[PDB]
């Protein structure tokens, strides 16, 4: 019980404090400890706060793990801890961590700039393939906010949410803001079919719907911003047929779960993953649908032209996108939500463009690439440790490409005999091996021997634990070149 003799190192000044982390409820003060490389909960005084909070005893002293448990704690004391929203009159980024590592060093680059961290952001997929849960996800944000003392608030994102269960489940433990992917209801068949087709699937639908869109929408023109929008027969038939189930669940789950929450939450809908990328009048024929039944949307995030890749920067035409971009923009304006980026990360080449069309006002979604700066730097602080996994990397690549849609070019790698150890961290600069390096994460956390301990993840954490001061030094670089090209303040 007396390993908690900790205390007595961090009385000399022998461990490290965490600056900012020092904060009081009442008769309790707590601040943020590491030693001996665990990061610790270090509280004196009395009151309510004191005696919920669970550790070790040792003087009027309690030497508390960063524990899911003692945050609700913290949660009922500090409020800053807890999520919140911000509204769609804000810039804001996602701070995706599928690590729970890469909260402070988020943290330490949104203060100073005029933007809302949503430090708690992971997708299904993401808790599926690391196999954590969103308890953690918020844990590590609200110890982030802590240890670092922002107070100014953050957002807890549950992204691409598409079963029920999964939205009922990110309501009951907080999220703030909710990602329904609707991805899966776009007829991508009707997209692609021809004219002479599209009008017999159309002519196959109610009268009452088919009256529904003609009287709202056909032959009309809508001044969007300087930008009119049409809908000729042709068009309006496809994008019906297009869009709208799609149309239909967003409305559904809106109010079945969104506005009986009891509490303000972030309604994103996001599309980003169809294959059938979103056309502008498309977009705006969405919308209209789901304003005009007073669906309250926090955000878009369509398909645009050109792709959007894990961990490279945009294929495409970029002056098409920027044509698509002005549009959509406006779009967003003149219905008052935001746009989003999914698959942000990397995007050098649209963020300019993404930031004055939107005069600072959208959502820009990363996550891997957070977890591609640690893996810079075991590249740069365990070259064997990097082989290792680079290695399991290829040989499982083919797998990890049922989850992700990526045009990794495998031939662009150079192979792991020929490039020296201060020469590997180099690879995450490279399109190939960065996408390879990206979407093979839960095979490499998951990886154990048949001994059953973790081929590479405890390894991995104990040189980011070590070089934590590098993570987030590295955090702080690569997130800021983002929040600077796209003009954040
Ligand atoms: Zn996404």
């Amino acid at each position: 019980m007396k390993a908690q003799s900790i205390i007595e190192r961090l009385a000399a000044g022998q461990v490290h404090v965490y600056p900012r982390s020092r904060h009081e409820s009442e008769g309790t003060r707590v601040q943020m400890i590491k030693a001996e490389g665990r990061k610790y909960l270090v509280a004196e005084g009395s009151g309510k706060l004191y005696d919920e909070l669970r550790g070790e005893e040792a003087d009027g002293v309690k030497l508390c793990e960063l524990s899911h448990e003692n945050r609700l704690v913290l949660n009922r004391h500090f409020p800053f801890t807890v999520p919140q929203a911000f509204g769609k009159q804000s810039a804001t980024i996602g701070l995706g961590d599928r690590l729970g590592i890469a909260g402070p060093g988020h943290v330490q680059t949104v203060r100073g700039r005029a933007i809302h961290p949503i430090l708690a952001q992971q997708s299904i997929r993401e808790l599926a393939l690391t196999g954590r849960d969103y308890k953690q996800v918020i844990d590590a944000a609200a110890y982030a906010v802590f240890q670092e003392g922002y107070t100014e608030g953050y957002g807890a994102d549950g992204d691409h949410l598409k079963k029920e269960e999964d939205i009922r489940m990110a309501l009951d433990l907080g999220f703030t803001m909710l990602t329904l992917d609707c991805s899966e209801q776009i007829d991508n068949e009707a997209a692609q079919a021809g004219e002479s087709e599209v009008k017999r699937k159309y002519e196959e639908l109610p009268e009452s719907v088919r009256s529904h869109y003609e009287a709202k929408y056909l032959d009309k023109t809508f001044q969007v911003g300087p930008h009119a929008i049409h809908f000729d027969a042709a068009t309006l038939m496809r994008d019906v047929l297009v869009y709208r189930e799609a149309i239909q669940f967003m409305i559904y789950i809106y109010e079945k779960y969104i506005q009986t929450a009891g509490r303000a939450v972030d309604f994103e809908i996001s599309i980003d993953e169809t294959l059938t990328p979103t056309a502008p009048g498309s977009h705006f024929l969405v919308a209209s649908e789901l304003i005009g039944k007073n669906v309250d949307i926090f955000s878009m995030a369509p398909r645009f032209i050109g792709e959007f890749q894990k961990g490279i920067d945009y294929i495409g035409d970029i002056a098409q996108f920027e044509r698509e971009l002005a549009v959509h923009a406006a779009i967003a304006d003149r219905f008052g939500y935001k746009l989003s980026i999914h698959s942000g990360a990397d995007k050098f080449s649209v963020f300019a463009l993404v930031g004055r069309y939107t005069n600072g006002r959208f959502h820009v979604k990363t996550a891997g690439t957070n977890w591609l700066e640690a893996v810079r730097i075991v590249a740069k602080t365990n070259p064997g440790l990097y082989r290792r996994m680079h290695q399991y990397a290829l040989e499982h690549f083919e797998e990890a490409t049922a989850y992700y849609h990526v045009t990794t070019n495998l031939n662009n790698i150079r192979p792991l005999a020929d490039v020296s150890d201060e020469e590997l961290p180099s690879y995450m600069n490279e399109n190939d091996a960065r996408q390879l390096l990206h979407i093979t994460y839960g095979l490499l956390l998951q990886a154990k021997k048949d001994d059953g301990s973790s081929l590479f993840r405890d390894e991995f954490f104990r040189t980011l634990s070590e070089r934590e001061e590098d993570y987030e030094a590295a955090l702080r670089s690569h997130i800021g070149k983002h929040l600077d090209l796209l003009g954040v303040k």
